[PDB]
C-alpha cells in the first residue's frame, strides 16, 4: 500500500535555496526576497 498522508496534512513551508522552514507560508513568500540581490545563491559557486 503506497499511500501518502492518510491522516492530518502538514504545515511545512521551507525555502528553495536556504530551505528554511517557515511555520507560515506567507512569511516565506516574502522572505524568498532575500534571495534577490547579493549572494542570492543563483550562479553555481562556493
Ligand atoms: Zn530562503
Amino acid at each position: 500500500g503506497s499511500s501518502g498522508s492518510s491522516g492530518m496534512g502538514e504545515k511545512t513551508w521551507k525555502c528553495r535555496e536556504c530551505d528554511m522552514c517557515f511555520s507560515q507560508a506567507s512569511s516565506l513568500r516574502l522572505h524568498q526576497n532575500v534571495h534577490v540581490g547579493e549572494k542570492p545563491s543563483g550562479p553555481s559557486s562556493g
